[PDB]
């Protein structure tokens, strides 16, 4: 879907955009091709990144986006330095604050529904997961949120944005469908 290449490329920053292509191409997929898979990775990494900005000044070690070899030095830095449980997989960021790893869950569908794959893909209790969704919706661990609202809310405005943008480029039915 090519029009939604052209979305990709006019609405992510550059970096993110570069990101998303090298992250999709080690798996074997094409950005060109797999567009709204492309849309998906690129607003993921945007959503890891805006929440990192969102408290205290390095509140947050980004892992997300990151090289193996440098996710991995993070997270066992981390697991080494705080004592917390060495996850299976690689999480988005560490919360400083909370001595928590956090997984980030951006979805096209219902909440609760990618709540629970996260839960039942992580099955580690320690780390926290953050759901948003493109309609304003969000669910996290405990019902804990980590981020103040003013935050929240920019993440939330900015995800209904890119829908809205989408919708306008009659490419949101195609997006909103294609999620695993
Ligand atoms: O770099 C990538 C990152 C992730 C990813 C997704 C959710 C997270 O929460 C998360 O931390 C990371 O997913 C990728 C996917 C897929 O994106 C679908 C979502 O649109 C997921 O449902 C699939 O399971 C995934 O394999 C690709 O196809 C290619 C990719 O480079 C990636
Ligand atoms: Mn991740
Ligand atoms: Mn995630």
């Amino acid at each position: 879907s090519g029009s939604m290449e052209d979305f990709v490329r006019q609405c992510f920053n550059p970096m993110i955009v570069e990101l998303a292509e090298k992250a999709m191409k080690e798996y074997g997929e094409d950005p060109k091709i797999e567009t709204n898979k492309f849309a998906a990775t690129c607003t993921h990494l945007e959503v890891c990144f805006m929440y990192s900005d969102g408290g205290s000044k390095h509140r947050f070690e980004i892992i997300e986006g990151r090289d193996r070899i440098m996710a991995w030095t993070v997270v066992n830095s981390i697991c080494n330095t705080t004592g917390v449980e060495k996850p299976k997989f690689l999480p988005d960021l560490y919360d400083y604050k909370e001595n928590r790893f956090i997984e980030i869950g951006v979805t096209r569908r219902e909440v609760h529904i990618y709540y629970l794959e996260k839960a039942n893909k992580i099955k580690s209790e320690k780390t926290h997961i953050h759901i948003f969704s493109f309609t304003g919706e969000e669910m996290a661990t405990k019902a804990d949120y980590t981020l103040d609202e003013e935050s929240r809310a920019r993440i939330k405005t900015r995800l209904f944005t890119i829908r809205q943008e989408m919708a306008s480029r009659s490419l949101w039915d195609s997006f909103r469908q294609s999620e695993r």
